[PDB]
């Protein structure tokens, strides 16, 4: 049982092809809560076009550190397990769009 598993995104194992949105917070941080307010409108407008990993770093320094984080909140972007875009602070959903949209 769990057997292990092939990859379509290295992060989300065994699945599909898409943009992750992959979303660093803390509960305590105040930055973050504007963020996550957010990223529920961009959860909404792109439905399943993305999906979106938001990571509690009180609960996970390991991959915090591996993606190097420095700073919450930290948004990255994938899709097919490359890197597009990276910010390290606030940003809109709008213009989280308007990065997203190049693909």
């Amino acid at each position: 049982r769990l057997q292990q598993n092939g990859s379509n995104i290295i992060n989300g194992v065994n699945m599909k092809n898409t943009v992750i949105v992959l979303y660093f917070f803390a509960k305590w941080c105040q930055a973050c809560t504007m963020q996550s307010t957010e990223m529920d409108k961009l959860q909404k407008y792109y439905g399943k076009r993305i999906y979106l990993l938001k990571v509690d770093l009180d609960k996970n320094e390991s991959l915090a550190r591996k993606f190097s984080v420095k700073s919450l909140p930290t948004i990255i972007l994938l899709k097919n397990k490359t890197m597009l875009a990276r910010k390290d602070h606030f940003v809109s959903s709008n213009d989280l769009i308007a990065l997203i949209k190049k693909h």
